[PDB]
């Protein structure tokens, strides 16, 4: 009989007309089953780098470290690398630009003790919060596989996670990065030294597709390869037009 | 001082190239002023139509008629002109295609009593719920103008509206029409005999701009309001 995860190597051609390497994990909801160009690869954790903003921003709302969706977090004046950054957020536009400084507050609020409670509570990858609670997730210890990703956000659509219900709202919102008459995507991407992630899903009428990704990232160029592969598998699977 | 309300006819440069006529009310939330193309029309009332919908979605959410955006609303088994709607329907499925018959049984159970006491704690158009509790928005006593329509629009981006914030947040999941990265536009279409809507928002990084435009009768709706849209900036 079949299998929960069935292997498709075909996408790996993605993945070589890009000169790299990588998974793509793909969840039929309706189906119950998975799809992957790589078995190995999607069971194997890498730090989360900047998809944790899914998790931090979850654990942020239902503690009151960030009261609503609109609440403005003012630029600590620091010019810094990324130039989107250095202006004044909310979770929306915080989250669209990945403003780490913003979440590395966040963290700080939360702190050690309540950052750990709440990742376990999550079944979060390897739950483990070893270096700073402000930078775990870029240089520390804390490992996630792209199914184990798949997994908690699973849980996150479903509003299962151990949190309250409009935490996962806030943070879904949050999520949002394209819709049209077709389809919505709700995700978030991430990069570390070596490594690009996206992560997320995307909803159709009568269906959702939870997708993870991550490849081999020499170098920050090509950071648009993270969707743009992803979408070449969502399109040769019939999920996107 | 300044004015909270600023007319621009070069607006109607948009109507006049497809020979039609009608009004686009914007509402700018950082600076509190708004703009239109014609300020009569923007404060004339008219039957909502299926803009009806985010009220009556909100009602029957905050009610329980609806129990959450993934309850299942089984077609009725009659066909109809609108192919989208001789389906299995939820929520976000209703809205986005506009389905009728889902509607007027969300309206046939909240019924009359509930549905008035609402529209009136909505501050909602006229108030008025004459005709049929089915189709009043459609062929009844209720009318809202432009205006009006902003006005309620930014109680329920606000969460101010006096149902539950939950029903304010799944209604507003359900308005979503289009979004990439430049802005997020949560709407929603309506057309009654001779007049078509367009009502809703556009979220930017660092503003709102609400916008309700009505026009004399349907692709139309969107481009003519996304032209104003792009002369004013908003939108690129
Ligand atoms: C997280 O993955 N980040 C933050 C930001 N995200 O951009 S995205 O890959 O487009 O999501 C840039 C990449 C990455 C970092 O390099 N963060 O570490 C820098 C800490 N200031
Ligand atoms: C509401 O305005 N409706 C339902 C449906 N909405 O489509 S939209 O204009 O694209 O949002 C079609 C038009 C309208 C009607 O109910 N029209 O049918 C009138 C016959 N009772
Ligand atoms: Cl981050
Ligand atoms: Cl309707
Ligand atoms: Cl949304």
């Amino acid at each position: 009989g079949p299998k929960e995860w069935q292997e498709n190597k075909s996408w790996n051609a993605h993945f070589t007309e890009h000169k790299s390497q990588g998974v793509v994990v793909l969840w039929n909801e309706n189906k119950q089953q998975g799809f992957t160009n790589n078995l190995k690869r999607a069971n194997q954790a890498f730090l989360p780098a900047s998809t944790f903003k899914i998790p931090n921003s979850l654990i942020a709302l239902d503690l009151g470290v960030v009261k609503d969706e609109h609440q403005v977090f003012k630029w600590d004046g620091q010019t810094r690398d990324i130039a989107t950054w250095n202006r004044d957020h909310n979770l929306i536009t915080a989250m669209k630009y990945s403003v780490v400084p913003v979440y590395q507050e966040f963290a700080r609020q939360i702190g050690e003790a309540r950052m750990s409670k709440m990742l376990h509570a999550f079944d979060y990858g390897n739950e483990d919060i070893s270096g700073n609670v402000d930078s775990f997730w870029l240089d520390g210890g804390i490992r996630i596989s792209a199914t184990e990703q798949i997994s908690f956000l699973r849980k996150l659509y479903h509003n299962k996670l151990h949190v309250s219900e409009r935490s996962q709202r806030i943070v879904k919102q949050a999520m949002l990065t394209e819709a049209n008459g077709d389809y919505i995507i709700r995700a978030k991407t991430g990069y570390s030294p070596k490594i690009g992630w996206w992560v997320g899903w995307v909803e159709l009428d009568d269906n959702v597709w939870f997708f993870a990704m991550n490849m081999d990232m020499p170098t920050s160029d090509g950071l648009g390869l993270r969707q743009a592969i992803t979408k070449e598998v969502l399109k040769q699977e019939k999920i996107i037009p």
